[PDB]
DNA sequence: TTTTTTTT
């Protein structure tokens, strides 16, 4: 009997992989008996023990096959194939929500029995993030909304203060958030063309930690970067289409993403003041400072860097209705689960405990 | 059975599909039994939904093949075949007749039944465009003529003024509306060669913002721009071929296409001033502004940057004896649409309130 | 009868070869009848002898194929694949575990039968290395207890000391035993960007000899190194992932893994400083440049650079229940092994000779 | 009737060929009647008659074949995968031992029945060499073994001298006898590092003349030579390993190999000067070239940078006991052979020439 | 039936042709039927002639396969093959010979009854070209012996001379006479190596102009040669081997071809003087420029740059027994044919027109 | 494999 190439091609798209090594790699293992595999047993991993009995029967005929890399990249293409199809159909709605399902599926199996997380450290870690900025369940509402309608000029804000004041720390759980990337604009005028590139077919892009000149009055060290994007305004304002360069790759043509800007308290030209829709300003506080030394599972799982933080920011604060339609039926249950875990005065009490310095479980 | 490689290669001609990923991926959509398609169901694409219940059969068949990739490439040579047999057999009033037809294809959609577009908003638009400069829309036909002639050393026009003066969104709407590609020309001697490859086969081209030098007495930046361009001189005269380069790609040779140049008020050679046909000012005006705070749907939906709105341009201001006689039928149709939709003193109003900063709709 | 490309992949796999040449050639080896083979008498190879006899067969046959290379490329795949799926599965935890058994099978081999290293002399190393600093065997086990698990802003050990002090011989073992890699950041700022590109997915960095300035009045010749180090913060800090270029390729994004930093006794920036875990001073000492020069087999067979010493000192210093759960069985065997090769008094000895300067062995 | 595979690889593993062309070329002269063959009848080249009528019937019907370069590719893919076996598994006497064959053999040719040399000439050469520098033999057993042992620190040699020292003329033939390359440190230390890649995998390297970085104040060029090798130590020491990279391709580790450092008379720092085992200095000598001069021979074959001639100082000289130890059986078959047939006074008598710079021969 | 690979094979062995492209071009020639072949008629090419009737009936069947290609690179690839065999194997006085038989078969046929040229007005460029400097046969004669026993140093010779010298008239006829290949020396060094990868296989190679800071006093430029030679001073010596680039073959390992340096009347050093074991000087003379203006089929049929020319001198002048070996009995069979034809005092006239500067016909 | 990017 064959190879059927099209349980291969399943396999791939319901993993959504797309590395043809490690397609071909996970593939293997499915060929020893799945009734005795102590991946399976043990649970280990869900793209293996979901799927080994399923495959079981193909994986021992693709091991005699001498076409196998060939059956992995028809099986990968497939996969590449959908998402340049969706890139040029979805809605920006669409794509967000289609993110959030699949950080909703890692929340059910990092917090379901098996998971390893402890649902009241990651609470932790919203209480927090909660207190970093007034208002911040708001702030990122705000945010994603700007994301999702791109409205041209609109587009891009600025985290402004002094090193040690989190802007990163948020930055990261935005960017794992929504998908996107970093770039460093502070290199020399050449080589910007190849950064730029990376932006290409992305969602977010941030920009780090970009140096003024005359700063260093103040400590703060000179670079180009704040030139560079004084010159970059049509990639900002987003209202026209630019092209995007890729090494061995011609030239690539679309609007540039929205994204968010970083930087110490050097002075910016009005021309760019102009171009953001908002500043924030991050200053360093101590009582954080000091519940972080008590508190430190938080660092050492990096909770508040991570986007699963955020969203349980969200489905705490933020009303059923303003989640797309489809995944409210899910939110409904999160909201449930964590209403079942909490009674609120737990969570006043950790929010008392992070400003009181203190740690934040007693 | 097996797979009608014909069958693709119509639908790949018939969707006039390049990308053997996207062909790919929009082909196998069609894989599952087309009466329950949601995307059929709530038409939501025509590049789909057009051509799922005839193509279904061999895309079943299809979705088995061991073979698909090599399936595709086949159909895309034959779009891309088709390509280069018209750019070396039409004249270049056809090319022109033929993108006007597409783009009144797209307006059908736009103002049709699913009618996502408020005409009444596209509208709105042309009147702020023919505000713009004077005599707006005989401006677009001059140019329209000068490019459809092509007449060597008379082939270039400038475009000069302020920043934030309006250089870029007429640029954009002239080349969405022709067709063509935008160049950077501040760039080392080195990498003008891969860049000016991108103008192979395009109809137009644009120069985006060439800087000069010596402008800081203007408080503009410095650059290579006209230097550059200076040398470039035969690219622009056009009267004879040159060889074009292309990544991982021998020279191709044609006539380099006639174009647009942009820039701030540097000072430039009369050398290459002269080489320019005409050269258009940009100023600054209150009112425009005034009225786009007051009207920002048209930036929201970038109405001012969009072909289709220079085309509503023609077809309300130019006599019917101007369009090429083959599309000169559906003219007349667009022509009564709108007639029926606008009256002259609808118009009229518009414009007067663009005039007086207001809000164009009131 | 044909060939089975199965038997190849099982001897690819347990051989882990992963060079389609290394591959092709030594399977050739096996075509020659086993039952005289002189490598075989002679015991020389174990990825030879091992498997001769097994595989001979396959390997008559094989002799004739018309296409051997392919059946050696999808072999080594095979190989490759697991690779990837072991980098992307694994804790760290195991990694270091699969990196023991590893080293123990060669050390089987070299203190086996074949004998072609004397354990005694290996012990020698041990002494010397153990009195290169107090409680060596501790320090040790918590440098790696470090590196597996990794915790955030706790992940960098500092070695300060003059020239011809240890430190990078030191590092080097280390090396040796978790692997990784060496980097060198006295660069000029812009092709650091290159260089960091080195680390994308490996276990541990050493930054090497990392050039202060102003050292140079104390003859410490003076470089960008620490300047360079003070911008790299978020790296060293390893709280979010960070984008790693390689020449001809995209960015790729990941943790910056742990390390170790050396320098000569230049001044440090109190922000630097910061970033460390732990610090530790190396000093010249007499006895040990006179021991090692009465001793000097120890250089010439490189024991003292080796991480087969430092695993050979962790069995003898350090508890069964202290080594990962798996392994155990084989510390268990080892120290049974060096109990009854050296009694105290030998180590002991051994020690003291270190201690007064004079050849280890006397 | 087909084709026998295994014959034409057989033919490639004993003509060791490695190159597809050649292996084609000679192949398809078998297809000819060896019976009339008339290179095999004028015994021009072994490799020739030695198998054409083996191999001549496989051979017609090679050349009936239309695959014939794909038989050929896998017949340099067995040479070249037995080469990679070997550069692997064998320790570095074996490999000289196998070294040494290889010019015995040629030497057992060159001398051999055909009388297409005399080793006459060759003594002539011997002693021209053995007055080059004292003891000479002895220095050369000297640096091979140290060589064979690539101790750490004891890793390099010092030549010095002038121009016309013959410096460069000793490691030409010193070369030829091990294998290995030689290097241009005075190149300029960014581009420097792509050529260091030349070092990959070679079992000895040399130091071109290495150029003080202000050698001009001797009256002597400068070059960036000793200015590097002043800082990279352990290149030379070879304690541990180090870095290597080449244009446009990979960095590579190693022990970078052992090898000499050659100067015309520049400034040496300290730091550079601890890399030597030996710094040896020596002169043009008037009565060498002008032995030369009447001993136009030696250079006319190139004898004096001939390994070929070293090899027979060797013979000459040391004991049997000294060599490899199977192949003592071939010293001793070549020591019957000189002891016969020269004289040490007919030795000395063509050294005495050489002292006296007079023509070697009377 | 089908087509003979064989046969094909044969023709191009036959033309020693070795591009793919022109050997397709010249077989197809051979598929309308040879009887009534307008071409063999005409006996316009003998490359056609000869061969029409005897491969019509495989050029039949050869123009209807579906991989004509595959068979003309085979076929072409088994020509290219034979040139590496001679390459290695041959002793550089047989590969003289062989170049010379091929030049004395295309003087039959020009010569021939085809009689497409004269010996008259080839032997008035014979005339004109042995004024060209004394004894001009019997200084060829050392040239060709210098290059055939190519010995070390004495493998290079400088033309000198200013311009209008003849230097590379006299430098384009031995090229075509060896069959070498040419270089430009006067590079910046790193763009020349890569492009010295030309000189791999080739029995002769020249240098044009060989410049530098030794013209800038008459102010001509100092082309880079002055520059590079005095380091390449090796390779001129030929003393020792080197390795060798080309594009997609593996670079090749070899000595350096003998060859020629030229000179507009520079300096040179003297470190480099010593490698032109020859240097002569060339000035004009009005009569020879009178001669040519009053002699122009010498320069419009090419005679007096062409390698023939100096063939017939080299017949005319030289003894029998100066020649190699074998072909003797053909320079016995032209030296007859030559005197046969022409009384000396004709030619010694014709060589007094030229020294007149008379047209050298009568 | 080159090429473009590296490399400069
Ligand atoms: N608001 C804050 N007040 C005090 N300490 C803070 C605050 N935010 C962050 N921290 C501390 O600073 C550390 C680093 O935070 P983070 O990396 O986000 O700072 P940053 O100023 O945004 O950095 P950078 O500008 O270097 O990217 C945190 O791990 C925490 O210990
Ligand atoms: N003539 C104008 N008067 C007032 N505002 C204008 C005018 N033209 C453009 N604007 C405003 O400035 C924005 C920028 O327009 P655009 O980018 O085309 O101008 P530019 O700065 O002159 O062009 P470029 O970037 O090509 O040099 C427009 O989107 C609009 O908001
Ligand atoms: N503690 C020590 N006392 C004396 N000699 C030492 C000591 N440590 C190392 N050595 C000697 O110094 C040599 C070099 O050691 P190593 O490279 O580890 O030193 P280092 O301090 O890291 O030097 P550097 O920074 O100059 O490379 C060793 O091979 C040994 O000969
Ligand atoms: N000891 C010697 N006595 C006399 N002549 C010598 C001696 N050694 C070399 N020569 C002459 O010098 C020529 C160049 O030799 P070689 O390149 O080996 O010298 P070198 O000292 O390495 O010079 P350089 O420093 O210029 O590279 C030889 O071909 C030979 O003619
Ligand atoms: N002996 C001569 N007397 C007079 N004119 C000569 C002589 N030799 C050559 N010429 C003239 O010089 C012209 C060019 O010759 P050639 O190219 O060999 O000169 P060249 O010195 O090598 O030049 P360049 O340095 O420019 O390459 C010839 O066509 C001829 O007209």
């Amino acid at each position: 009997k064959q190879v059927s190439w099209k349980l291969v091609t399943e396999y791939a798209m319901e993993t959504k992989c797309d590395d043809v090594l490690l397609l071909l790699g996970m593939y293997l293992e499915f060929q020893y008996s799945f009734e005795m595999c102590l991946k399976c047993i043990k649970k280990e991993q869900p793209s293996h023990y979901k799927y080994h009995e399923k495959h079981y029967a193909n994986a021992a005929i693709f091991a005699d096959s001498k076409n196998q890399k060939t059956i992995c990249q028809q099986a990968v293409d497939t996969v590449l194939a959908k998402k340049r199809v969706d890139s040029l159909q979805l809605t920006r709605e669409q794509m967000l929500t289609n993110r959030f399902n699949d950080l909703l599926d890692r929340m059910d199996i990092m917090f379901g029995s098996t998971g390893s997380a402890d649902i009241e450290e990651w609470m932790a870690g919203v209480a927090w993030l909660h207190c970093l900025l007034p208002k911040m369940d708001s702030v990122v509402y705000d945010f994603l909304k700007c994301m999702v309608y791109n409205i041209p000029k609109k587009r891009y804000w600025l985290f402004k203060g002094p090193i040690d004041s989190g802007k990163t720390t948020l930055a990261a759980a935005l960017l794992e958030l929504c998908g996107g990337k970093a770039l460093n604009v502070n290199l020399p005028l050449d080589r910007l063309n190849f950064e730029l590139g990376v932006a290409i077919d992305q969602f977010l892009v941030v920009f780090e930690d970009v140096k003024g000149t005359g700063g260093e009055s103040r400590d703060l060290p000179s670079g180009q970067g704040i030139n560079n994007l004084d010159n970059l305004r049509d990639y900002l304002d987003g209202s026209v289409k630019v092209n995007l360069e890729k090494k061995h790759l011609n030239k690539r043509t679309q609007i540039f993403p929205p994204g968010i800007v970083t930087m110490n308290e050097y002075s910016v030209p009005k021309t760019l003041q102009a171009r953001f829709v908002k500043q924030i300003d991050f200053r360093p506080k101590d009582y954080l400072k000091h519940c972080l030394e008590r508190s430190e599972f938080l660092l050492e799982k990096r909770i508040i860097q991570s986007g699963i933080a955020l969203l349980l920011m969200l489905i705490w604060y933020r009303p059923v209705a303003e989640f797309a339609q489809s995944i409210q039926s899910r939110i409904v249950e999160w909201k449930e689960r964590l209403d079942k875990e909490f009674s609120l005065s737990v969570y006043q009490k950790m929010k008392f405990n992070v400003a009181m310095g203190i740690g934040v479980l007693d």
